């Protein structure tokens, strides 16, 4: 299991939160130097309980799925949630069994879904270091529209910053201030399926992609990536979602 402490974090001890996240990801095989997921586990062996912990001391245990590294519900004290969709109802009977009762929540857990529950998009809710120990604290008593929003939030502080090396280092900067993320933030995590189909698509293809992925970059203005030479594949993707899932 992998913990994170909010009290008394810094930028260097949610550097190695996120690095120990990484590598409590199972692979047997590196494509292009990145770390390929794993196209499916049995039982129990596929999901990860994070322990996360707010300023207070208070703390919720998330459970991850190992071979995407989607959050399928968590434990706040002595009831579980889960979302409203297959993958997490499979996820409820191996994790959280000792819980007194199981709350599915009224949505799936993909962005879209989660946008509509909050009342806004992901390009206005500030995320960071304080927002994460907020999150925390509002899923510990139960409110579908406030745990939509604080999802939001815990998806991004974590998985998305675990995909991408960009995305940590944003919420590092993050670490004292919430800040809505930035147009780059928002496209990488909107991209991360069709990067790691294409990183995997230029193996046989001398490293360039059968198509190019578009993205919008620091400045905010479009660019395109064709290949494996690019910064994003030679320095910010960490993980790569298999294909046999896409
Ligand atoms: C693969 O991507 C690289 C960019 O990392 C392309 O780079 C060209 O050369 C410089 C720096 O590498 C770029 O800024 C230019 O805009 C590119 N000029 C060209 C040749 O188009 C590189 O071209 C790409 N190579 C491919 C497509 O195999
Ligand atoms: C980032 N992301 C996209 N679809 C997702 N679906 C679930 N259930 N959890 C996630 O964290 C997620």
């Amino acid at each position: 299991d992998v913990s994170f402490r909010l009290s008394g974090a810094d930028p260097s001890s949610y550097g190695m939160f996120i690095k120990d996240l990484r590598n409590a990801l199972p692979h047997t095989e590196k494509v292009y130097n990145i770390p390929l997921l794993l196209p499916s586990v049995s039982g129990a062996g596929r999901y990860l309980l994070m322990h996360l912990f707010n300023y207070d001391g208070n703390t919720i245990t998330v459970a991850v799925d190992v071979t995407n590294v989607y959050i399928m519900g968590y434990l706040a004290l002595t009831t579980s949630y889960f979302f409203n969709e297959p993958a997490a109802d499979l996820a409820s009977q191996y994790v959280f069994r000792s819980a007194r009762r199981k709350i599915t929540l009224p949505y799936s857990g993909n962005y879209e879904r989660l946008q509509i529950a909050a009342g806004k998009p992901r390009e206005k809710i500030p995320i960071g270091l304080p927002a994460l120990d907020t999150a925390i604290s509002t899923l510990l008593h139960y409110d579908s529209t406030a745990a939509a929003g604080a999802l939001l939030v815990l998806i991004q502080t974590t998985a998305e910053a675990a995909r991408f090396k960009y995305i940590e280092q944003q919420i590092q900067e993050r670490a004292y201030r919430d800040e809505v993320p930035s147009s780059a933030t928002i496209s990488l995590e909107n991209s991360w399926s069709g990067l790691s189909k294409q990183i995997q698509l230029a193996q046989g293809n001398n490293g360039v992609f059968r198509t190019p992925t578009v993205l919008v970059d620091s400045k905010g203005n479009r660019v395109q990536i064709t290949n494996v030479t690019s910064n994003v594949v030679t320095s910010n993707i960490q993980l790569l979602l298999n294909t046999k899932n896409i």
